[PDB]
Parts: structure tokens; C-alpha cells; sequence
């Protein structure tokens, strides 16, 4: 299927409006099964999986597939982790080409408290982290960060730069996409956007993701959103970030969705 997967197909001609879903932070959208179950009888739903590129340059390849698939509209994009931002990128895209977007749904996409400097100086201090970590986890000394060598590097240069150093081929794979898919939230500017965004709100990241970059520690009430968004709900659901996806929050999340789309189907109706 390329990078679009087929979780409920659209019925030959008509039927509802379908969710589109986007990936995850080193995941597929195998992880939307449980909200599909949560969504209206007979809802379609496509998932869309991993490309490369920056945020923009990933919307630049996953717009026209949106249109080849549903035209004009009505457009609901759904994503939880990256997968919020690239919903939203998307939502963006759409919108610029006049198309109608009805729903932007961000699961727990929630921006650091304090913005994540991209700096030489940033880039440094994140690496000193990394090495700090692994000298406690391995047991292990390591010398002198090469940062001339890594500052001059965007983050897939820094990772090869990192993977000549030290493994199976699935696990430098994983631990690749996951490391990048991570990055690119951090990284994303989020450009405003004039439609209808609701965010479901976990109450904290998880532990993991705070170890590795403590500015996810803090959470503002708009989860970084409402300067962007001048229509934007906020749905708590309380929790934590990797459990935002699973049963029980997403019945939560599922309901309230559902409300959403019936209004939509109503819309059109
Ligand atoms: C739990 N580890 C992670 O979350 C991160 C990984 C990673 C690397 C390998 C892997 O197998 C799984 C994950 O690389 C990252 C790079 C930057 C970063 O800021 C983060 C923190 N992350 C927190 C959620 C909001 C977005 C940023 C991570």
C-alpha cells in the first residue's frame, strides 16, 4: 500500500466521512485499531505511515495523496505523537489549496513548555546528555565529544556519524525512525492555523521522554498550541502520554470524537 494503510475501507461510492490517521514517534498506525473500535459503525480510516523529510517536505507528500483519496473534502485528520503535527501540517496544506478540513484531532501532541533551542550551543548540551547516559548505562568512559564534527551535522548526518561508531539490522532501523520521528517534534515550527483544532490532553509525558529532553517536564494548559490556534479546544483525559492511545483514556477520546463526526455527518446531511 506505499505509505497508506487500509484500516477500514471506504465503501465503493459514498458512506462516511473517513479519519485519517498519521503515525507515531518511531510507531505505524497499527496503534489507531483501539480508537477505530471507539469510532461510529462503518467510519473509514487510512493510516498514514513513515516518509522522509522535514515536517513540511512530509505534508508536501502526504497532500496530494490526501486529495487523490477525498477531493474536496471533508477532511478529519487525527494523530497522536508526531502524528498530531503532521495531522496539523497537513490540516495546513489542505486548507491553502481551498480545500475543507472539518476536524483536526491531536492526541497528546504536546509541544515542550519551553521552546527547544535549535543551537550550536543546544546541540552540545544534548549530546553531553546522551553520553552522560550511556556512560552510567554501560558501564563506560567516553572521550571527548567530536562537536565540530557533529555541529556541522543536521540530525540524520549526526546519527550515521553516531552509527559508525558502535547491531542488527531491525534494531539500527527502530532506534533510526525513532530517534528522527522524535527530532522532528522537537524541531517543528508550527505555523497558525484558522480551522477547528481540538487536542486531547494527557496530563504528563512519560518518564522516558522527560529523561531525554527534561523540557517535556512542563506542560502549558494550550500544550504549546494556542498562540497558533484561535479555535482550539482542549479535551483533558488525564494520564499519561503513552497511554493517551490505549484503552481505557481512548474511550474518552473516542467519544468525544464521535460527537465531533456525527455533527459532520449531520453537516452533510
Ligand atoms: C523516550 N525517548 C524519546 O522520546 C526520544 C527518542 C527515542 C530514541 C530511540 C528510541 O528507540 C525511542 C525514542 O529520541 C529522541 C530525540 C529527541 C527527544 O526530545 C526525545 C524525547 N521525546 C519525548 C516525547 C516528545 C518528543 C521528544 C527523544
Amino acid at each position: 500500500d506505499g505509505f497508506v494503510r487500509t484500516l477500514r475501507a471506504r465503501p465503493e461510492a459514498g458512506g462516511k466521512v473517513p479519519v485519517f490517521v498519521f503515525h507515531p514517534a518511531g510507531g505505524s498506525t497499527v496503534v489507531y485499531e483501539p480508537l477505530l473500535g471507539r469510532l461510529p459503525a462503518d467510519t473509514p480510516m487510512y493510516g498514514f505511515e513513515r516518509v522522509e523529510g522535514s515536517i513540511e517536505e512530509r505534508a508536501q507528500q502526504y497532500v496530494p495523496k490526501l486529495i487523490e483519496m477525498q477531493g474536496d473534502g471533508p477532511y478529519v485528520l487525527v494523530g497522536w505523537s508526531l502524528g498530531g503535527v503532521l495531522a496539523y501540517a497537513c490540516a495546513i496544506g489542505l486548507r491553502r489549496l481551498g480545500k475543507d478540513v472539518r476536524f483536526v484531532g491531536l492526541i497528546d501532541a504536546v509541544r515542550a513548555g519551553e521552546e527547544i533551542p535549535q543551537t550550536k550551543e543546544e546541540i552540545r548540551k544534548r549530546w553531553d546528555r546522551y553520553a552522560a547516559f550511556a556512560e552510567k548505562t554501560f558501564n563506560v568512559t567516553i572521550p571527548a565529544i567530536p562537536y565540530e564534527q557533529l555541529e556541522e551535522l543536521d540530525d540524520e548526518g549526526q546519527v550515521r556519524f553516531v552509527l559508525d561508531a558502535v547491531i542488527p539490522a531491525g534494531i539500527i532501523e527502530h532506534q533510526r525512525t525513532s530517534y528522527l520521528d522524535n527530532r522532528a517534534i522537537d524541531t517543528a515550527q508550527i505555523q497558525p492555523y484558522d480551522g477547528h483544532v481540538t487536542l486531547y490532553m494527557a496530563d504528563r509525558y512519560h518518564d522516558d521522554a522527560i529523561m531525554f529532553e527534561p523540557r517535556y517536564a512542563v506542560r502549558q494548559p494550550d500544550g504549546g498550541w494556542g498562540e497558533y490556534v484561535s479555535d482550539l479546544e482542549v479535551v483533558p483525559i488525564g494520564g499519561e502520554h503513552i497511554q493517551a492511545i490505549d484503552e481505557p483514556i481512548i474511550a474518552k477520546v473516542g467519544e468525544h470524537m464521535s460527537r465531533a463526526l456525527g455533527q459532520i455527518e449531520a453537516d452533510r446531511t
